[PDB]
């Protein structure tokens, strides 16, 4: 099982930065959408649904540092969860070698967000089908490319 970010080199586990464009200006009523399907894709390393991968997001996934006070929602694979995540999400099954963009969106409710700032840490868990399933942990550190004001 492997993923990449913005079509980059393969990732089998660990923490990776994911850079996103955010609305440069917001008013207190406005909530920011962060469509992570535009950046993260994963695939089965055999294809053919032979040793199928099972992926979910993990309890404890949350906003980072400054935004710990923020509220939001996390859309994952047909369900919209409160964010930060207080439970593990449903499982997405990955069996094709053709990359699947992750069905993952984050909704977030002067300068409030800095470019280069980690705004959320999303923990993802993988376990396959054969043997022990060779479980792996991924963390996606979501970082804004730009300032967001007000
Ligand atoms: C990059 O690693 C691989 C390269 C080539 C073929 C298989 C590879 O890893 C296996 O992939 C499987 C299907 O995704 C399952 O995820 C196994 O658990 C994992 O060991």
């Amino acid at each position: 099982f492997s993923c990449n970010v913005d079509g980059g080199s393969s990732i089998g586990a660990g923490t990776t930065s994911v850079y996103v464009n955010l609305d440069p200006v917001i008013q207190p009523g406005q909530n920011l959408v962060v469509d992570l399907s535009q950046h993260i894709s994963c695939w089965n390393d055999y294809g053919g649904w032979y040793d199928t991968d099972h992926i979910n997001l993990v309890q404890g996934s949350a906003f980072a540092g400054s935004l710990q006070s923020y509220k939001g929602s996390l859309y994952w694979n047909n369900v919209t969860y409160p964010f930060p995540l207080t439970t593990n999400t449903n499982v997405l099954d990955i069996g094709d070698k053709t990359p699947m963009p992750l069905p993952l969106k984050l909704y977030i409710t002067g300068v409030v967000i800095k470019a280069g700032e980690v705004i959320a840490r999303i923990h993802m868990y993988k376990i396959a089908t054969l043997g022990s399933g060779n479980p792996r942990n991924f963390t996606w550190n979501i970082i804004s490319n730009n300032s967001v004001v007000m």
